């Protein structure tokens, strides 16, 4: 299995470089959860993935969008589009799961060229990108009321092309 399981906040600071992975809405509302946590310490990378969804809104769907922390070089976020809305406007189980498998494909591949996505990026990669370690939350297990089961099958089809540290409450 190609999953860590840890039960902590994955905001807390850490020793190392990573990539933050969460599942974002497309309406430009970092409004609650983990998203929230993320607008309120990274607020210029807030600014970056609203003006993404100004530009693009739902075209991102399926599409994934690496942000630099801007105040920590060794945190990247990944913002995985999965819903057009966020909140109770989510949208159905079966979409977000496909479109979580449409990101975190995008994400698989620019890792492997590097060794839209990368645009925001460029200068703030200070190591080499197969380096950061891939952390998320239990995206989708909560606002949107994703059974976690069906979201850890997605991430297990990824088993030897990616690893993941998912932090649990």
């Amino acid at each position: 299995s190609n999953i860590t399981y840890v039960k902590g906040n994955i905001l807390k600071p850490k020793s190392y470089a990573r990539i933050l992975i969460h599942s974002c809405n497309c309406n430009g509302s970092w409004g609650g959860g983990i998203a929230y946590q993320l607008a309120l310490r990274y607020p210029k990378a807030e600014k970056d993935y609203v003006e993404v969804c100004e530009k693009y809104g739902s075209n991102l769907l399926g599409k994934c969008i690496l942000l630099p922390s801007y105040e920590n070089s060794d945190l990247l976020i990944c913002c995985l589009f999965t819903s057009s809305f966020g909140g109770s406007s989510h949208g159905e189980k079966q979409s977000i799961l496909n479109y979580t498998k449409l990101a975190l494909d995008k994400l698989k591949t620019f890792r492997e060229a590097k060794d839209s996505i990368g645009d925001y990026l460029n200068g703030h990669i200070k190591y080499p990108i197969g380096e950061y370690k891939l952390e998320m939350p239990q995206i989708n297990s909560g606002i949107f009321g994703v059974p976690w089961k069906e979201t850890e099958r997605v991430l297990e089809e990824f088993s030897g092309d990616m690893s993941f540290t998912v932090y649990q409450l």
